[PDB]
């Protein structure tokens, strides 16, 4: 009973959380097995990131510049390279509390949950969505880049996200653990265009799915559609158009519930072109697109 | 930059969860130093549930009949005892993992992080609040108690919840360390009624100085209130009544923004009887009341 905006547990994340230090910047690093992953511009003072080189700011630095440090211990540094956006320190030591893991390349649409960190150390945690256009709507402040977000399967953290940037927006950008920007970004102060978002359509209707679950039915209506039909108001409304591949996802849930896919569409049709009348839905005034169709599977079922 | 209901990093807290077995129920346990703290009703099959006698219920129980496993180890338990309705079950090994905590009961009004258990094992975690009237609206399916809530200060981790119950209406129900019930509820499957609830004024207000602080501003008028003026609008929409201590606790908030409190009164006056308008505040479409003014706080400024 209840439908809460969840994250996974993040143990096996602070486990590896360290502080990297390099001149005057301070911010997160990844320590996993012996190498410390961060953002590449922690090498950047402030005068630097308005159109840095980072090949030829990486080169007036040596291994003893970076200044690792895992809770009080410091971490000897014995090689550093740049992979894209990220540096990679290796280090002496195999990080002790190194979980089983990956590195994964999110799509948009699908949801992680981010270890937010100031000085190598954990403030919170929250659950949030790589949006269609490539940013994130998460909390960081200053010193939160090297944050990272993951998914986690049974004892696998899967590592997809690692902060770098806040657009003039309020809105984040940041890389994968390979330091490939989600998005059209790159890592300069240098106002930059995150592109048009729309709503993520399959997670709005898990999301109706998991509401009928927990009892909240009022806008279930004796109506149906089509994906063309659908499709017409999602392109009105600035949703992302509904495939196939989505309405396959959606197949437990419809499952579950007795609820065609196309008719909780025509409930969402409805609710896109009337609104929500002051009601709410699982405590919510709008729609909610931050879970996925496996979230409130995993939610609804108990999964740990 | 953004706003998010973060939770505690749970890390400290998986480090103490255990099941517990006893005959064929399975719940959650909290092994801290020595003890295994659990609810009292794994000791009650399905029938005794109705109107269960625990002392006569634990007298049949011995030692050997808890099994607590802690991931794949095995604790022998030495000794038991029943504290209101949670059992401490003794055990010969202090938890390794175990943090420095404290037991704390939150007062209504206070928010903590559940981190969501089934057999032992972490499935999530999620912010919420203690309603007015000692309910938790909560994501907890069956297997789920024993589960625990908590804040935590640096490195000491207060709990201040312990997971026991799903009233008819899908809101929850449960107890300090103590085994002490938040409200008036009982551990037995009788309907019990859950007082009226109320939105927590303050909260609500620390979160719209944390709109403010974030950019989300369309809400801030020419007006202010009286706190007399403002606890007529707050009686006629179910909001707590505002008092000086709240005033005073907002106190940082009201600096930071240069925001009167009584200004701020007027802004919620406003929306309250006029609505949103369509518009949102900080990507939600009602009045937000799970965020304290301590949490606006250590969110604004990178508490870890
Ligand atoms: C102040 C803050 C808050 C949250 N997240 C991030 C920040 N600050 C930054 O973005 C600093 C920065 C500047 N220019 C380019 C990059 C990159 N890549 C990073
Ligand atoms: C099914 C479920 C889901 C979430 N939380 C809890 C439950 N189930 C229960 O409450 C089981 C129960 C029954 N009667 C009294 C107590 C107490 N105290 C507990």
């Amino acid at each position: 009973s209840g439908f809460r905006k969840m994250a996974f547990p993040s143990g096996k994340v602070e486990g590896c959380m360290v502080q990297v230090t390099c001149g005057t910047t301070t911010l997160n690093g990844l320590w996993l097995d012996d190498v410390v992953y961060c953002p590449r511009h922690v090498i950047c003072t402030s005068e630097d990131m308005l159109n840095p080189n980072y090949e030829d700011l990486l080169i007036r630095k040596s291994n003893h510049n970076f200044l690792v440090q895992a809770g009080n211990v410091q971490l000897r540094v014995i090689g550093h390279s740049m992979q894209n956006c990220v540096l990679k320190l290796k280090v002496d030591t195999a990080n002790p509390k190194t979980p089983k893991y990956k590195f994964v390349r999110i799509q948009p649409g699908q949801t992680f949950s981010v270890l937010a960190c100031y000085n190598g150390s954990p403030s919170g945690v929250y659950q949030c969505a790589m949006r269609p256009n490539f940013t994130i709507k998460g909390s960081f402040l200053n010193g939160s880049c090297g944050s990272v977000g993951f998914n986690i399967d049974y004892d696998c953290v899967s590592f997809c996200y690692m902060h770098h940037m806040e657009l003039p927006t309020g809105v984040h950008a940041g890389t994968d653990l390979e330091g490939n920007f989600y998005g059209p970004f790159v890592d300069r102060q240098t106002a930059q265009a995150a592109g048009t978002d729309t709503t993520i359509t399959v997670n709005v209707l898990a999301w109706l799915y998991a509401a009928v679950i927990n009892g909240d039915r009022w806008f279930l209506n004796r109506f149906t559609t089509t994906l063309n039909d659908f499709n017409l108001v999602a392109m009105k409304y600035n949703y992302e158009p509904l495939t196939q591949d989505h309405v396959d996802i959606l197949g437990p849930l419809s499952a579950q519930t007795g609820i065609a896919v196309l008719d909780m569409c025509a409930s969402l049709k409805e609710l896109l072109q009337n609104g929500m009348n002051g009601r709410t839905i699982l405590g919510s005034a709008l729609l909610e697109d931050e879970f996925t169709p496996f979230d409130v599977v995993r939610q609804c079922s108990g999964v740990t």
